């Protein structure tokens, strides 16, 4: 499925995002559109480590997913990677939140280094009644 903005802050905002542990909507929707376009079936695969970035939120298989085909790798959302390829975001919204309660936080996505820190992302959220 591929979300259309306002649609995605409140599926989210249901889902208990906002705010989570400190991130704000707005910040969840800068990273889900540069990471996927808000397209629950976008995927990546990393030939450099074998690994494969699932769903809207590109969550890798190398340790959050369990995808049977990358080396060593664990799955600490317990979660098969397909959960994350599903029209409905509740699984990868409870592995997003996974991701986020480790020491970096919301840091953990490079992609949120570079283009939503320190950002004004006001935007994402703007007349969507969140």
């Amino acid at each position: 499925k591929v979300f259309e903005r306002c649609e995605l802050a409140r599926t989210l905002k249901r889902l208990g995002m906002d705010g989570y542990r400190g991130i704000s909507l707005a910040n969840w929707m800068c990273l889900a559109k540069w990471l996927s376009g808000y397209n629950t079936r976008a995927t990546n695969y990393n030939a450099g480590d074998r690994s494969t970035d699932y769903g809207i939120f590109q969550i890798n298989s190398r340790y959050w997913c369990n995808d049977g085909k990358t080396p060593g790798a664990v799955n600490a959302c317990h979660l098969s990677c397909s959960a994350l390829l599903q029209d409905n975001i509740a699984d990868a919204v409870a592995c997003a939140k996974r991701v986020v309660r480790d020491p970096q936080g919301i840091r953990a996505w490079v992609a949120w280094r570079n283009r939503c820190q320190n950002r004004d992302v006001r935007q994402y959220v703007q007349g969507c009644g969140v």
